[PDB]
């Protein structure tokens, strides 16, 4: 009721559809009055690998500190259309708080150890538009209490 007031906007910097990496941005916004504990905030951001190998995310930029913000990759179950996989993200408890009517950006990268390519095109959460962030309900965030933003596949 005032417990999840964390709106989310995302594109992707580079919009390739054959890529070698994917690059979410996020901004989050906190637009209640309390503040939010960000390390109990996690995102999703749903793809198909288009060949599974190990992945790796980087946070190359965020104002809470790049190196409290990471990423594991985890294969959807059951695989539906455009998502056999998902980003998950989350932030240390050295990432702080978010405050009232503040907001943070979280950019970085992610890629495959052989560096081969993805096919962006038909990936859930992919933006092959946007060129500024936008209030974007395909990919999701989570509080302690689960879902808080967008639509799961
Ligand atoms: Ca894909
Ligand atoms: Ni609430």
């Amino acid at each position: 009721g005032s417990h999840m007031n964390l709106k989310v906007e995302f594109f992707n910097a580079g919009t390739q559809a054959q890529s070698n990496s994917i690059y979410p941005k996020f901004r989050l916004t906190n637009t209640g009055s309390n503040a939010i504990n960000l390390a109990d905030v996690k995102l999703h951001y749903y793809f198909t690998v288009d060949g599974d190998k190990a992945q790796t995310f980087w946070c190359d930029w965020s104002p809470v500190g790049s190196s409290n913000v990471t990423g594991t990759f985890v294969k959807m179950n059951p695989t539906t259309t455009g998502a056999d996989q998902y980003l998950e993200i989350a932030f240390s408890s050295a990432a702080g708080t978010l405050a009232a009517n503040t907001s943070i950006e979280v950019q970085g990268r992610f890629a495959k150890s052989d560096w081969t390519n993805y096919n962006q095109a038909d990936d859930y959460s992919f933006n092959s538009s946007a060129t500024t962030y936008t209030s974007w309900d395909k990919v999701t965030a989570y509080s302690a209490e689960g879902l808080i933003w967008g639509i799961e596949p």
